[PDB]
């Protein structure tokens, strides 16, 4: 998968399920381009966001709605939402996992890159 | 002071030290409008950003320039930036601290939200 | 798998690799036996590190041996290991998995427990 | 001030108040040696654990009693405590903070180590 997305939940020690991501590409003119979106599955991993064809060069925010997330749970968060923004394939094709881990009031992400 | 950033350096154990840090209050229009901006000191932190008359409720985010930091350290990033995004509320204690930890492939952040 | 083990390197952005990993249990003398070990894969993954007859309850201390990880790179961390002290099993079997992130002056760690 | 050791609470985004911190020291026979201990201020901060004459090179053992501070707020935790292992070294600098970020199944640590 070319762009993969993990959220975790350090409150509960579990998946973050239901949590919604949407991916923006910046455009010639250095708006925001919506690209793709989607839900973080019972595992709390997102596919299918993209394909190789279409996740050419560029600069890239990955937004998870976290204040969404844990909303919906009943608890009122700091955050709006966690954002990733990257310069992704640069220097040709890369795998790209983006993890986050949720608290109330703070998050961690770290990106995996591979070479396919 | 009712909004300081204070950044820390995971790679060499230290404040990171002369990181360009803007502060943009979002405006009707959903447009991010600058509000406030700095470079953190030899102690890792960017105090004066604001002031309590100044500072009225709404959703701020904060951008730390990470991608430079790593730049002029010699080291190789993933990030362009790290962006901190929430909502100020006169409910809750009256003094944010927001804290960011850079490594080159991941940033983990809180805050840190208090009363004197 | 009851108990796996996944080590993340953030200043690559890999897996870290050939990470060896310890783990003990807490035994009725109050001292720390040794109860299994093992060294990450490719993937960043340790897996089979025991099974579900033999990680019975108790107190287990998973140690992360990211000291000789540094070294083996030529890198002079911060830290001896990375360690994960919790009880495990007291209301019957959970699968357990441990993920650190690794910087070398921090880390972070994460639990995700599941019920089979 | 040689050590100081500082903890936040991601739950409630604050300090982590009255939070038992014991200090050790590895001995000859590399068993650990109690050597400072105390309980986090309201700042988060534990400051006066020792002094430069005391603080000699060797390996320390940070134990911040974490699963008692969850407990005293309500709330249900993994860890029994969190562990942080290190070497301190006189050709480093000379001032050692030890800081965590506490959530109920997840930590982060670093080490801010500085000079006057
Ligand atoms: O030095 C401080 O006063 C501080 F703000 F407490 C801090 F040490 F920077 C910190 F916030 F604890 C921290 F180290 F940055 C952290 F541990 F919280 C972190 F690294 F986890 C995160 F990134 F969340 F800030
Ligand atoms: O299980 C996975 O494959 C995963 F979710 F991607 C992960 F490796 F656990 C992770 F999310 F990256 C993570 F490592 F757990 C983390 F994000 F939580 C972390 F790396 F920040 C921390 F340090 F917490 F482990
Ligand atoms: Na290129
Ligand atoms: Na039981």
């Amino acid at each position: 998968c070319p762009l993969m997305v993990k959220v975790l939940d350090a409150v509960r020690g579990s998946p973050a399920i239901n949590v919604a991501v949407h991916v923006f590409r910046k455009a010639a003119d250095d708006t925001w381009e919506p690209f793709a979106s989607g839900k973080t599955s019972e595992s709390g991993e997102l596919h299918g966001l993209t394909t190789e064809e279409e996740f050419v060069e560029g600069i890239y925010k990955v937004e998870i709605d976290t204040k969404s997330y844990w909303k919906a749970l009943g608890i009122s968060p700091f955050h709006e939402h966690a954002e990733v923004v990257f310069t992704a394939n640069d220097s040709g094709p890369r795998r790209y996992t983006i993890a986050a881990l949720l608290s109330p009031y703070s998050y961690s992400t770290t990106a995996v890159v591979t070479n396919p």
